[PDB]
């Protein structure tokens, strides 16, 4: 026996209009067998009775040899995605009015469907349906014969990315619009969009080059005022600042390496900087880092953290094919040798300058380590550590 709601819900399933007798029957049949769940099925049930009934309108609409019939239709799907309020559903009525565009004979009914997916995305708060809108236009352009229906929709997609504040929606309508170009036979549809691409590439580095954590507000001020002086290098001009900011970026992590009171942390700070240059490829921003990583080791007042960084550098040095790189790690190793004032660490860093001696197949590192152990031992006043470094010499003398 029911109940008033689980009754209700039984002659709601039963009036269903878009429901096959079968798939009633099966909602009835589950009513009976729990009525407890009377709301689940009902909802579920609904949310059926909609979805086919779109794909009846859809089928509908492509049937229509009368172009207000269509209209009538696609308004209906329209006001039924516009005037209602579900997340999923709507993405099936773009992709059914978007199929509607893509098999349109006439090019008035193509422009009228376009222009309904153009509002549903520019009244919509919910940022993955304007995603699907992006896809489905971007798919009628490339899919398009007509050059016009082409032209309206990449300007369409442009007026939707000049109104947005979410930079991941402007970079994808970017790709689309690349995408669009680039299988595109028609040359003056190709420099068209090429021209609507330098709008928006420039809106994007702007918003890009205002979001980037690590630059002062000066230099990015400066960035976009030259991005506004010549707006045709915004490639040039944000490549510029992203270098900045991951040079500042990493000058930052080394300060927060030196002020940091555990030697925990630090290691970890020094195994994200090394780990970085190790997998990053830019030269000048390797370079930085093993400068930096040098004056944490320079300034540094634990033996253990010397020895840490040093062997982090030496490692850098072993496994890079970099000839200025390896002989900026050794002249900055060097240097730490000379300015430390603790014997274990000089011998350690005379240890490991020999080491990469001893590894080289180039005489130009090889004397350059052996000039840098000669000034060190120089320099030195003790005599174990003199006669130390006169043997890692004439040792590196009798190698080559």
């Amino acid at each position: 026996k029911f109940n008033k709601e689980q009754q209700n819900a039984f002659y709601e399933i039963l009036h269903l209009p878009n429901l096959n007798e079968e798939q009633r029957n099966a909602f009835i049949q589950s009513l009976k067998d729990d009525p407890s769940q009377s709301a689940n099925l009902l909802a579920e049930a609904k949310s059926l009775n909609v979805n086919q009934a779109v794909k009846q309108l859809a089928e509908k609409a492509k049937e229509a040899t009368d172009k207000e019939e269509v209209i009538e239709i696609v308004k209906e799907l329209a006001e039924l995605a516009k005037q209602s309020t579900d997340s999923e559903l709507v993405n099936e009525i773009v992709k059914q009015l978007a199929e509607v565009a893509k098999e349109a004979t006439d090019k008035e009914l193509v422009i009228y469907i376009v222009k309904i997916l153009a509002e549903l995305a520019k009244q919509s708060t919910d940022s993955e349906l304007v995603n699907e809108i992006v896809k489905q236009l971007a798919e009628v352009a490339k899919e398009a014969t007509d050059k016009e229906l082409v032209i309206y929709i990449v300007k369409i997609l442009a007026e939707l990315a000049k109104q947005s504040t979410d930079s991941e929606l402007v970079n994808e309508i970017v790709k689309q619009l690349e995408e669009v170009a680039k299988e595109a036979t028609d040359k003056e549809l190709v420099e068209h969009i090429e021209k609507i691409l330098e709008e928006l590439e420039q809106q994007s580095a702007f918003y890009e080059i205002l979001s980037l954590p690590n630059l002062n507000e000066e230099q990015r001020n400066a960035f976009i005022q030259s991005l506004k002086d010549d707006p045709s290098q915004s490639a040039n001009l944000l490549a510029e600042a992203k270098s900045l900011n991951v040079n500042q970026a990493v000058k930052q992590l080394a300060e927060k390496a030196k002020e940091a009171t555990d030697k925990e942390e630090v290691i970890e700070i020094v195994k994200e900087l090394a780990e970085l240059a190790k997998q990053s490829t830019d030269s000048e921003l390797v370079n930085e880092i093993v400068k930096q990583l040098a004056e944490v080791a320079k300034e540094a007042t634990d033996k253990e953290l010397v020895i840490y960084i040093v062997k982090i550098l030496a490692e850098l040095a072993k496994q890079s094919t970099d000839s200025e790189l390896v002989n900026e790690i050794v002249k900055q190793l060097a240097e730490v040798a000379k300015e430390a004032t603790d014997k274990e660490l000089v011998i350690y860093i005379v240890k490991i300058l020999a080491e990469l001696a001893k590894q080289s197949t180039d005489s130009e590192l090889v004397n350059e380590i052996v000039k840098q152990l000669e000034e060190v031992a120089k320099e030195a006043t003790d005599k174990e550590l003199v006669e130390h470094i006169e043997k890692i010499l004439e040792e590196l003398k009798k190698q080559s």
